C-alpha cells in the first residue's frame, strides 16, 4: 500500500547500518535460541558434524519505530535483512561459512523489535568417537557476538526445542541442554557473553 | 522501441521492490503451480532427493498497470524480477539454496499482470526407504511466503502438470497430489498459507 | 584514445540494457550459431552430458551507431555486456547454470551491429543408453529466447561448426545436425522460434 | 547512539581505502601473528595440507582517529573492514583463496589503531612426505606484503600461539616457530620483509 | 600520505577502465610471461592438467602518467587492478574458470607504466596419454586477447622462468619453449597475435 511505502521510506532515512543501535550507554538486549532440525552427516575420520539449525533471534532498534495512527493499518513491515543492523553472532565451532537457506528478511512492528530468524546449513568441529554406542557422542555450539562487549551487546536466552527434529535421519536425538556464560579474554577490558548448545545423539542400530 | 523505453522509465520511478504491493487492507492473491521435470538423484543413506522443478507464479501488481493508448503497440514488457517485487517463496523441506537455470525474468501485461515462471535444481529432505519397492517412496513438498501472512499475500493453487516429466531417468513416477492449507502458529496472530505437493515414485526394475 | 572516451560516454547516455531494441514494430533478428568444442565426460547412471561449447550470437541495435566522421579512426569497439542489451537464450535441456569461460566482452561495429560469441562449460540431461555401440548416443540441443516471441526477437540459424572438435577425448563424433522451429504454446498467443542441434556420437572403447 | 552515528559519518569523508596511510617517511607499522587451530587433512599424493588458523593483525591509522570530548562516550567502534585500508598480506604458499570463518569487521579506536582477527580455512602446499614417522613433516607459511616495500609497510612479528590446537583431530603438533626476515629481489630497488613460520606435525599413531 | 590521497583522486577523474588507452591509431603493447610454478594434477581418463601459474603483464597507459615535482616522494602507487584498463587475456585451452589467488592490485610508476602480475589456478585440456614414459607428455599453453587485434593491442614475449618450479611434486619438466605468432581468424579483418608456453612434462619413477 501507499502507507507501507512511505514509512519504508522514512525508516532507512539518516540509518546507517553498520552502528549498533545503543542508547545512552544502555546496550542492546538479544534474545537467542536454536532448534535442531537435522543431523544430516556425521564424518569420523576428520571429526565434523553436519547438521540444519534454526536460529531466532530478536532485539529493539529504537530508530524503526513508528506511531501507529500516522500509518493506519501497518502494524509490521517485511525488510531485507542488509538495510539493518543485526548481531555479528558466530559459531565458534564452524570449519566453513554457513550456507542460508531462507529468504534474508526480517520481521519489524511498530515499536521497533525486529525478528530475524534464519535456517542454515552447517558443518563444524566435533569429537564423534562415542556416536556408535549407547551413551552416544556430546557436541558442544558456542554461540556470540564477534566484536560488541557485554555492555553494548547484552545477549539473553531462549528455550531451545526439540519437536523440529526429523525422524527419519540415520541419528537419534539423546539430549539438547544450554547455558549462558560471561569470560574476561586477554584482549579486552570488558567481558563477553556467549551461548553454548550441547547436543548429544547417536548412530541408530 | 521509444514507446517502451519511456515506459520503463516511468513504471521503476516511486517503485521499492521491497513493498507488497497491497491495496486498502486487500491481500495480493498469488497463483503457484509446479511441474516436476526430473529426479536427478536419490541418496538412500542421508535420506535426499535432487529434482529439476519448474514452479509457476502469477499475481497483480497495481503500480505496473499503463495507458494502452498513451504508449501504443506495448502490450507486455520484459523486465528483470530484480526490479520488482516478488513473493518470498520457500521450499520448507530445502537442505541446500536453489539453483536458478533460467533468465530472470518476468513478463508484465497493461493491467499490471506478473508472470514469473523459474525452473530450479533443487535438493531437499525426505524418507526414500521404501523407493525400490512396488509402492514407491511417498515425499512431501510445502511451498509457503516467509514473512506475509494470509491478508497480506493470499496463496492460491492450480494444476499440477506431468505431461513434462523425463521418460528416460531411472525413477518412475508413481504419482502427484497437491492440497492448499492454512493454519495459525504459536508465534503469530495471524494466520499463514500453503501449498503442498505429493510426490510418489520408484526405482525402475 | 579522445574519440573512444567520447563515443562510449555517448553509448551509455539515455541507453536501457533491459529493452529489446525494437524499431516500429520490426523484430530484432538474431543470428544464432554453435561449435562444439569438447565432450567431456558422460554420466550413463544419471543421464548427463558435460560439454564445452562455443556459442556465436550476433544483431543489430539501432541505438548503438555511429557518424563515422565525427569520431574519425573509430570502426569498432569493446564494451562489456552487463551494459547492453543482450538475446535471454537458454539451453532447454540444462541441469546447472552455465559457466562462461571467456571474458564478458561484446564488440559493436558503426553501423550498430553487435557481435557476441561466450564459450561456455556446460551439463545437460540426455538418454545416452547407447553410447557405447556402433550407432552411439543422439542427444538434442534447443535453444530459444525465454520471455520474446518471434514478433520481438526473430531466432535465426546459421552453419555449425565441426572443425574446432578436440580430437583427443574418449568420445567421437558420429554426426550434427540442425533445425529450425516455431510452435505456439499453451500459456502464449504468439508463437516462439528455436534452434535444435541434433549430436550424434560414441565411445572410442 | 547519536554520537556514533556522527563519528561514522565523519570518518568515511574524504576517506580513500585504496591508500596506505603512511606520513612524510614513516611506514605504517603492522604487527602480525597466527593461531594453528586445526589441521583438517593431509593429501600425501597432491602435497597439500589443509589447516584452520586464526590471523592477527594491527596498526594505526591516522585518519581514523577522534577528539574523545567532541564524541563522549565512544572509547572505540566496529566497522566493516571493506571500508578501512588493510594490509595486502599474502600467504606465499596458497593452492586456493582463502575461506574466512569470521564477519568481516575491525574494531578501532579513539587514537586510530586498528585491529582486524580473520579466521580462515585454507588448503597450501607442503612436502608432507615424513607426517606418518616419529620426526614428522615441517612446514614453512610464508606471510608477506604483495604490493609495498619495508619503508611503506613495516611488518613486525608477534608471539605465536599454541594453546588453541584442537586436541582431538588425528594429527598433533611437535612444534612452531618463527622468523622475521627481508630480502632484495630482482624487480625492485626496495626490500621486502616476510614473517614465516614453521610448523612440524605427525599423524597420532 | 596527503600528495597520494590527492594524486589517486586526480587519475581517476575522466578515467574509463573499459577503453584500451590506445593514442592517435598507436597500439598499446602489452608485455607477458608465464612462471610455471606447480603441476597439482593430472586426470588421464579426462584428459586435464591442473596448474599453478604466475602470469606478468605489463604495458602503458598514458592516462596514469603524474609530473614528480607536483607530487614530491610518490614514485609508485599501489591501485586496485578493476578501477584500470586492463589487458583481455584468454588461455585458450581452459576448461574451467581461472581462481585468483593473489590480491587484485597493480604498481603504476610515474611515466604511467602498469604491472599486474596475478598467480592463478587453473585446469586445462591437454592429451597426457604419455604422461608415464620417457619422453612425457607436452601440452600447449596458448595466450591472447579476446577482443583486440594487432593494431590495437600488440601483444610481445619475455623470457620464461622454470625456477620458480616446486620440487616435491610427483612430475618432473622435461622441456619448455615459447612462442610469438600472428594469424587471420575467420571472424575478423584484421590478424591477432598470440603467445603459446610448449611444456613437456611426466610422472617421476
Ligand atoms: C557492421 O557489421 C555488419 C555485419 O556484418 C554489416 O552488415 C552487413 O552490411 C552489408 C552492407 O555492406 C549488407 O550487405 C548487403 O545486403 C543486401 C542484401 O541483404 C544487398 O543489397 C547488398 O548486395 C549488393 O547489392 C547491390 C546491387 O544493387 C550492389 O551495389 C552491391 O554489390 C551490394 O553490396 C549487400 O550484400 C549485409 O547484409 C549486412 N548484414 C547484416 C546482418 O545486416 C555492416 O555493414 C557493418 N557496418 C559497417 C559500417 O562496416
Ligand atoms: C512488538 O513486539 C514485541 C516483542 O514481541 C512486543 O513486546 C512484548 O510484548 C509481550 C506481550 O505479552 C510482553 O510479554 C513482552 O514483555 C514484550 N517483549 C519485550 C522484549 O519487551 C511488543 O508489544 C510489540 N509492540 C507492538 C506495538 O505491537
Ligand atoms: C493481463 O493478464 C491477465 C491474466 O492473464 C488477464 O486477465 C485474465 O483474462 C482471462 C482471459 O481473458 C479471464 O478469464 C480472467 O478473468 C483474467 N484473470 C485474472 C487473474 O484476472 C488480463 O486480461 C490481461 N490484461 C490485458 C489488458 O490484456
Ligand atoms: C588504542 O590502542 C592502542 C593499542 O592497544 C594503544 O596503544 C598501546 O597502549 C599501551 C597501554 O595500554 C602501551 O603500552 C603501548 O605502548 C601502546 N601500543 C602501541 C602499538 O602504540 C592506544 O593507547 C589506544 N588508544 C587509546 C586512546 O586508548
Ligand atoms: C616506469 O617503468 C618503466 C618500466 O620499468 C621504465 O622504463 C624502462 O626503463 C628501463 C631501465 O632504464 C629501460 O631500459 C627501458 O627503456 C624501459 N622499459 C620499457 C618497457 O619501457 C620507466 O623508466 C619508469 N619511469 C620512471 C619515470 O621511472
Ligand atoms: C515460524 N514461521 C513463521 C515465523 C515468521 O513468520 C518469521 C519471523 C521472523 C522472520 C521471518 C519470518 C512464519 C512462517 C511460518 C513459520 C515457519 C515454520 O515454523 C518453520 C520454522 C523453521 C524452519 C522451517 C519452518
Ligand atoms: C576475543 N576474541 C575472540 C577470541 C576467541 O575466543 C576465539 C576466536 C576465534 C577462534 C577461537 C577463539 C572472542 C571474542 C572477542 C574476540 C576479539 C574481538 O571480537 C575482536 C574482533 C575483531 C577484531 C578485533 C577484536
Ligand atoms: C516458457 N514458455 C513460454 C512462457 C514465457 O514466455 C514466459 C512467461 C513469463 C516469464 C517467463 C517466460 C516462453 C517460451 C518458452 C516456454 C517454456 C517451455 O514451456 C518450458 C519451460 C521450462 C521447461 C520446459 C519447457
Ligand atoms: C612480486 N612480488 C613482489 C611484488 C611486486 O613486485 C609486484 C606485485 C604486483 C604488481 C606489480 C609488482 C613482492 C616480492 C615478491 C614478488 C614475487 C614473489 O616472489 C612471488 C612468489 C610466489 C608467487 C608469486 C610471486
Ligand atoms: C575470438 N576470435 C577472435 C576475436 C573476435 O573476432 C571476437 C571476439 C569476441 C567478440 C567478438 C568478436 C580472436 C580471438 C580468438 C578468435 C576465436 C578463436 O578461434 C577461438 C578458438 C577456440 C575457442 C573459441 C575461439
Amino acid at each position: 500500500g501507499e502507507f507501507q511505502r512511505k514509512l519504508y521510506k522514512e525508516l532507512v532515512k539518516n540509518y546507517n547500518p553498520d552502528v549498533i543501535p545503543t542508547q545512552r550507554d544502555r546496550p542492546v538486549t538479544v534474545y537467542f535460541s536454536l532448534s535442531l532440525l537435522q543431523i544430516m552427516d556425521v564424518d569420523e575420520k576428520n571429526q565434523v558434524v553436519d547438521v540444519v539449525i534454526w536460529l531466532q533471534m530478536s532485539w529493539t532498534d529504537h530508530y524503526l519505530q513508528w506511531n501507529v495512527s500516522e500509518y493506519p493499518g501497518v502494524k509490521q513491515v517485511s525488510v531485507p535483512i542488509s538495510s539493518l543492523w543485526k548481531p555479528d553472532i558466530l559459531l565458534y565451532n564452524a570449519i566453513e561459512r554457513p550456507e542460508v537457506l531462507t529468504p534474508q528478511l526480517a520481521l519489524v512492528n511498530s515499536s521497533g523489535h525486529v525478528q530475524y530468524l534464519p535456517s542454515i546449513r552447517q558443518r563444524f568441529s566435533c569429537d564423534v568417537s562415542g556416536v556408535d554406542t549407547e551413551s552416544g557422542a556430546t557436541c558442544k555450539l558456542k554461540f556470540g557476538s564477534w566484536t560488541h562487549h557485554s555492555r553494548e551487546l547484552d545477549l539473553q536466552m531462549q528455550e531451545a526445542d526439540i519437536s523440529g527434529y526429523i525422524p527419519y535421519s540415520r541419528f537419534e536425538l539423546v539430549g539438547v541442554t544450554q547455558k549462558r556464560s560471561e569470560r574476561f579474554y586477554e584482549c579486552c577490558k570488558e567481558p563477553y557473553p556467549d551461548v553454548t548448545f550441547t547436543v548429544t545423539f547417536r548412530k541408530k542400530g
